[PDB]
């Protein structure tokens, strides 16, 4: 049902493809080291920010890690060209990993935010239920990617909605809230906003590519899309998170993440 299993792939092909979900799984789990070395410079009221980006990193570490075996499972080189066997290949099963991956996305941003109690409580689950509603209308709109691009539209367009929504509350909630934060995060939280929006529009690019360039080399760009989509809305914003958990750690009297500072 995917456009993947539609073509056969040149070596070239078949070994970038290979390469970018490897050289993915190895940026997510040097990523992990890093946060987890950190995360003792972080203040207890932001410290599970930190710890959501491990988690993050292992769960996209992981997924990324499974895409590679299942390509390299699925194709062998027959006849001068990698050819799909009886294993089979599929983006669906990233899907299946945002339903995680992106509520913790979403929870470290409210955390850095200062977000409390009934305001946390109730934000996040807004946020995750309009995240949900977006990823499952976007998984039912890919299962049609090959048999029904007018379906695939029409479920992106269903799915665009609940993303332009959960957008909305995200903005909403930082430049609220922009103001409570310290050591100068007011402005980094900005940054991060807009990183958001740009890293998580390639995702819908990539959920279009079966429309504008349905062949192998767009299976390639698709695949590269989500690399550089993965690495900014996961690695580069966590650490952005991060900084801004230490800096207001340390702006809120924390020794550790003074000292960490201190150092650099
Ligand atoms: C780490 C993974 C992340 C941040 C994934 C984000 C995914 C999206 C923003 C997906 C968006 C989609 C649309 C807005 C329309 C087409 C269907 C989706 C689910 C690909
Ligand atoms: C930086 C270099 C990126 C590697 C290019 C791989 C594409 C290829 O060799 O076919
Ligand atoms: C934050 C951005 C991270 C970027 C990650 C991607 C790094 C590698 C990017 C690709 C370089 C272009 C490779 C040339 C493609 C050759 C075409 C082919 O062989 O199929
Ligand atoms: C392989 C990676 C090993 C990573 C172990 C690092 C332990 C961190 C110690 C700590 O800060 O608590
Ligand atoms: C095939 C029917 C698809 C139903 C989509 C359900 C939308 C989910 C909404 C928020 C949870
Ligand atoms: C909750 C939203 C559920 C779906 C809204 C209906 C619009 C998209 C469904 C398309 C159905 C189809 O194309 O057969
Ligand atoms: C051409 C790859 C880069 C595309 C970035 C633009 C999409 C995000 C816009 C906000
Ligand atoms: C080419 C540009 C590629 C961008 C690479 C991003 C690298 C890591 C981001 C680190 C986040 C630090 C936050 C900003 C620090 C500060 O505000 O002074
Ligand atoms: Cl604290
Ligand atoms: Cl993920």
């Amino acid at each position: 049902k995917n456009i993947e299993s539609l073509f056969d792939y040149s070596a070239g092909q078949f070994e970038f493809i290979d390469h970018l979900l490897t050289m993915g799984v190895g940026v997510h789990f040097a990523a992990l080291i890093f946060f987890l070395v950190v995360s003792q410079f972080v203040a207890p009221k932001y410290r599970i920010a930190t710890a959501l980006s491990c988690i993050v990193m292992v769960s996209a570490g992981l997924i990324l890690n499974s895409q590679a075996v299942m390509w390299t499972d699925a194709y062998a080189y027959v006849d001068g060209s990698y050819q799909l066997q009886d294993l089979t290949f599929s983006n669906g099963y990233r899907y299946v990993n945002w339903m995680a991956t992106i509520p913790c996305l979403l929870l470290q941003l409210l955390i850095v935010l200062n977000l409390k109690g009934k305001e946390l409580f109730s934000t996040a689950t807004w946020l995750i239920l309009a995240a949900w509603g977006m990823i499952i209308t976007g998984y039912v709109g890919q299962l049609y990617e090959v048999d029904d691009i007018a379906q695939l539209m029409i479920w992106g367009a269903v799915s665009t909605a609940f993303f332009v929504v959960m957008n909305w509350i995200v903005g909403t909630k930082i430049f609220k809230n922009r103001a409570t934060m310290l050591g100068g995060t007011d402005s980094t939280i900005t940054k991060v906003f807009w990183l958001m929006m740009f890293a998580w529009t390639l995702y819908p690019i990539a959920y279009l590519v079966p429309a504008f360039m349905n062949n192998a080399d767009g299976v390639v760009l698709r695949q590269l899309l989500f690399t550089i989509a993965d690495i900014s809305s996961k690695v580069i914003y966590g650490l952005m998170i991060t900084y801004i958990a230490i800096q207001q750690s340390a702006a809120a009297g924390y020794v550790p993440a003074q000292q960490a500072l201190g150092r650099i």
